[PDB]
C-alpha cells in the first residue's frame, strides 16, 4: 500500500508541479525522494536553490515522511542539521496531506516563520529584535550556499559488439536483455555512488565517488578490470582537446552526454561532477564489451553468428563473477 500511494502522489505532482517546488525519488528507491525548492521573492531567500531530501516510512502514509535541509539557509525553525520544526512533520501529520501540500507548507514557512516555537534559539531573538540583521545574514547565506519510458542504448551495444565481434550480430530479444543489463549496471552504481554522497555530506558526485562504489559491487577480477578502464577513461577525458564529443574525447563509444544527463535527472545528488559521467560510462562499456565478447564466443561455438536471449544465460551462468553481479536479472 505504501509504494501504491506514494506512485499516486508522483502522479498527481507530475500533472501540475507545485509553485516555486519541485521533487522526484531518486533513482529506483521510491521511499527515498529529493526535493529542489526555487527561493520565495517576498523573502530574503530569492534566488536561491535549496535541496531538500525525504524518506517515507514503511506505514506512509500513516507515518510522516522525514523531511530535511542538504542546503544550509538561516531561519529559525532550521538548524545545522537540516532538521526542520514543523507541526504538520510530527504532530498534525495526517494521510490526507500530501507531500506536494508539505513542501508549500515549507514554502511558507520561509515566507513567513514562527518565532516564537524555534528550533536555533539565537536566530529567534534576531528576526524579533532586529529584523534588519536578520535579512541581511539571509541573503549572505542564500548566497554562500545557494547558488519516462525506460531507456535504450542499442545503437552503443551494437558499436561495442562489432568492435569484438565484426562478423557477429544481436538479435531483438538479446538486445533488450542487454538494455536490461546496462540499465540494472547503472541504477546500482549511480546508487551507492548516491548513498556516499549522503553518507559524506558531499553535493557533488566525483568520479571518486563511482570508483569508490564500482569497487564494492563488483566481485573479484571484474571490478580491477572496470576501475582500470574507468581511470583510463577519465584520464584520457581530461588531457584531450576540448573541441571533440565527450564520447570521443574519453575513447568510449557510450555516450557520456546522455549518461551525464541520467545521473542529473536521477536526483542522486545536488551537482554532479564532469568525471563522473564518463567513469561509469566506461565502465557500463567495459562489463558490456565482455558480456557481448563471452555471449558471441559461446554463439560462435554453435556455429551461429547470432547472439539469442540463450547465448545471454550461457555467457553469465558460466562466469562465476558476472553470475554474481547478474544473476538475479531474468531472462
Amino acid at each position: 500500500s505504501a509504494l501504491k500511494r506514494i506512485n499516486k502522489e508522483l502522479s498527481d505532482l507530475a500533472r501540475d508541479p507545485p509553485a516555486q517546488c519541485r521533487a522526484g525519488p531518486v533513482g529506483d528507491d521510491m521511499f527515498h525522494w529529493q526535493a529542489t525548492i526555487m527561493g520565495p521573492n517576498d523573502s530574503p531567500y530569492q534566488g536561491g536553490v535549496f535541496f531538500l531530501t525525504i524518506h517515507f516510512p514503511t506505514d506512509y502514509p500513516f507515518k510522516p515522511p522525514k523531511v530535511a535541509f542538504t542546503t544550509r539557509i538561516y531561519h529559525p525553525n532550521i538548524n545545522s542539521n537540516g532538521s526542520i520544526k514543523l507541526d504538520i512533520l510530527r504532530s498534525q501529520w495526517s494521510p490526507a496531506l500530501t507531500i506536494s501540500k508539505v513542501l508549500l507548507s515549507i514554502c511558507s514557512l520561509l515566507c513567513d516563520p514562527n518565532p516564537d516555537d524555534p528550533l536555533v534559539p539565537e536566530i529567534a531573538r534576531i528576526y524579533k529584535t532586529d529584523r534588519d540583521k536578520y535579512n541581511r545574514i539571509s541573503r549572505e547565506w542564500t548566497q554562500k550556499y545557494a547558488m519516462s519510458r525506460k531507456e535504450s542504448y542499442s545503437i552503443y551495444v551494437y558499436k561495442v559488439l562489432k568492435q569484438v565481434h565484426p562478423d557477429t550480430g544481436i538479435s531483438s530479444k538479446a538486445m533488450g536483455i542487454m538494455n536490461s543489463f546496462v540499465n540494472d549496471i547503472f541504477e546500482r552504481i549511480a546508487g551507492e555512488a548516491s548513498r556516499l554522497a549522503h553518507y559524506n555530506k558531499r553535493s557533488t558526485i566525483t568520479s571518486r565517488e563511482i570508483q569508490t562504489a564500482v569497487r564494492l559491487l563488483l566481485p573479484g577480477e571484474l571490478a580491477k578490470h572496470a576501475v582500470s578502464e574507468g581511470t583510463k577513461a577519465v584520464t584520457k577525458y581530461t588531457s584531450s582537446a576540448k573541441a571533440k564529443t565527450r564520447s570521443s574525447r574519453a575513447g568510449l563509444q557510450f555516450p557520456v552526454g546522455r549518461v551525464h544527463r541520467l545521473l542529473r535527472k536521477g536526483n542522486y545528488s545536488e551537482r554532479v561532477g564532469a568525471g563522473a559521467p564518463v567513469y561509469l560510462a566506461a565502465v557500463l562499456e567495459y562489463l558490456t564489451a565482455e558480456i557481448l565478447e563471452l555471449a558471441g564466443n559461446a554463439a560462435r561455438d554453435n556455429k551461429k553468428t547470432r547472439i539469442i536471449p540463450r547465448h545471454l544465460q550461457l555467457a553469465i551462468r558460466n562466469d562465476e563473477e558476472l553470475n554474481k553481479l547478474l544473476g538475479r536479472v531474468t531472462i
